[PDB]
């Protein structure tokens, strides 16, 4: 399955329709994908993982900085499964941050800013949880990096997956929403640094990419 | 404005995608919207009432049984506005119940099945939380009894209004969501009694509508 | 089990810890129990319930005014449990009001200002929902209401259940917390219709019960 | 503010009133802080955040892997305060990894595991979110990192602070709770990589200190 799809046509929503921080009103266009809506996808998306990999301890590694909200949030929603269910899937963190994005285009160089602990992850079941599939460069390094060490098992959540010409073709194994080739801000993700502290996940404006320019 | 304008031509989204009890699987047709996107708008229209408001006593009259979800969630975000600033909007709660529908249509009498401690309310800033303006005629014959009793003044906020030739025309001061021509349920919004237990609106298929008819 | 046993030597903690509205700042002493704390406690008790309960279809009767709060928060556990597994309790809803209370005591009548449509319960799992157990009139008095219309079984669920001397005995099926003999506000208990717009239990100051006395 | 200071012989809670993860049912001894009390407090500290540093910009550092809880959470709610009042503190998000500690006990041997990214400090009001101060030897060496490379000011929050001989005598400048000389679990808070993906922080078990051992 592609996730919840949102064609090229999906028009989004008029900024003050929600609440969004007054200090990014001027650099946002639209509410894209309201975090309420980003919440009841990935609880979903918990169940799917659930089933997925259930009966199997597991290694959460989040994916810095872009996937560390979605990664909170989506190991918030398995633990409400682990512990009001029969169903258990036992879990232990890992982060490591890797780096590519100047502006609203990867440089095609992915750096990886520490935390190459993943020697650890031989024999382990390892879910993998990112922010966004773009031209699919950063996921495509992470699991060459990992699958060098053995791992038992990886599986990929990414909360976004993009339809751009540019992409690689990688798709992940759990997906929360497939988006139109547009540069998305909000809920961790971000635009050189900032927008990262916002609730919705947004389309940034034209003045917004040009103020915040590096 | 009209709230967040949901078209004619979305066809909502895939049952599939999210999580919903089983027990309605097949009794309905797909998710409208989703509880989060609900939460999100109804965190703006808490503050668009602090606003208009904020200035004052209020009392909040929930509209029972359709609107008691969205009067408990719109009075859980004025409270989070209320204790995290000095802009305090002090409330008193009250509940009356109407009652008209059956099925998918109003029988065109609305019964007032308890609720005339309407007194209480002279001289008081009422702020009416209904789940959908229809027809209009369970708003306009609340607001008509409302009247009698002498309010300093009254608003309205309906998480829903549907356009349908068969309105009235009446508007709320506050509105969440403008929706097609679709009898909803979910969200305390119900179907002779069921849905009510459901987080997200959904449309009622054609079989749920069979298996729950009076 | 008793529920969550606060002692009669517990003071609760200091306005200042947490964020509590500014116009009652003067009013309230102390915050009793933590709104998050009836949140976990509430999330136990809808397993409970659906341990108890899960096999069938259930009618969820709230007592208003002060089980709003409550009554909307249990049912949102037990509806997220009923999404996120085969075991589901489908349920219908219901309300009705008993008021006898004046200032922070009961005034021996009790009123039943709404409730002909009990007669809906006739042979259904009835679950009533209540914010406290005092003296134990107004449960008694609901108790036979309800069996003067045959439902196949009733079970009580009480957010609070008081330490006093007053009390009847009477002893609820679920029970969130047993509290000494002290007149709390929050989470929809009111002082005279105040305090109902309230995130935390609290227990009133004494200006607080003489500003809002009747 | 010192926080909520638990006392010595604080009692906890049986794990029977709460909903636990299955795979710890016998690795835990008590429920010492609850999460929904650990949110409560956290929402007062955003506000006492956003009162000292609200006028500016700030750049919010997660001590991995710790405070990944307590970072999300109290940046979650100082943004709800973001987008629904006048004042703002836009906020950058970076993260530092640090490991000391082995069992219960710290090596005394900090390791900078990742986060040379501080240089980007210099010239910037840093809020320091850490999980909890023991020794005092992990915030110790972080601030001296830090202020390595002059940052315009440095502020830290730590979610708890231990009573300990061992301790240093440190103070951060926003406290959640104040605990005894336990060793606590839960809520991101770790023995030996376990008892991350748990909601409340609770006391270890004696079988739990066994299986879990390194
Ligand atoms: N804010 C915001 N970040 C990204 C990214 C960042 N780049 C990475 C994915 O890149 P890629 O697939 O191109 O290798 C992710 O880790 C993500 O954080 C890609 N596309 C966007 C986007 O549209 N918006
Ligand atoms: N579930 C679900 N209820 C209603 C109602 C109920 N009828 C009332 C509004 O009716 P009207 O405007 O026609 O008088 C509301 O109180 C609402 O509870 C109208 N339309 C719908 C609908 O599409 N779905
Ligand atoms: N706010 C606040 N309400 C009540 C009540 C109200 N009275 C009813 C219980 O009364 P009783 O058992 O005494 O008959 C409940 O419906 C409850 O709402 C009792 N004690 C308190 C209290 O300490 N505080
Ligand atoms: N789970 C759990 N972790 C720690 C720690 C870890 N050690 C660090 C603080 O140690 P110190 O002050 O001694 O240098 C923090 O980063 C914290 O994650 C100290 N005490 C405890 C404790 O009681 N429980
Ligand atoms: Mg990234
Ligand atoms: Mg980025
Ligand atoms: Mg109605
Ligand atoms: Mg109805
Ligand atoms: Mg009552
Ligand atoms: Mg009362
Ligand atoms: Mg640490
Ligand atoms: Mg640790």
């Amino acid at each position: 399955s592609p996730g919840v799809v949102i064609s090229d046509d999906e028009p989004g929503y008029d900024l003050d329709l929600f609440c969004i921080p007054n200090h990014y009103a001027e650099d946002l266009e639209r509410v894209f994908i309201p975090h309420g809506l980003i919440m009841d996808r990935t609880e979903r998306l918990a169940r799917d993982v659930m089933k997925e990999m259930g009966g199997h301890h597991i290694v959460a590694l989040c994916v810095l900085k872009g996937g560390y909200k979605f990664f909170a949030d989506l190991l918030d929603y398995i633990k409400a499964l682990n512990r009001n269910s029969d169903r258990s899937i036992p879990m232990t963190v890992d982060f490591i941050r890797l780096k590519s994005y100047c502006n609203d285009q990867s440089t095609g160089d992915i750096k990886v800013i520490g935390g190459d602990d993943l020697s650890t992850l031989t024999g382990k079941n390892v879910l993998i949880v990112e922010d966004i599939i773009d031209t699919g460069k950063t996921m495509q390094t992470l699991l060459s990096l990992v699958r060098q060490y053995n791992p038992k098992m990886v599986k990929v959540a990414s909360l976004l997956v993009k339809r751009t010409p540019r992409s690689v073709g990688y798709k992940p194994d759990f997906v929360g929403f497939e988006i139109p080739d547009k540069f998305v801000v909000g809920y961790a993700l971000d635009y050189n640094e900032y927008f990262r502290d916002l609730n919705h996940v947004c389309v940034i404006s034209e003045t917004g990419k040009a103020k915040y320019k590096a």
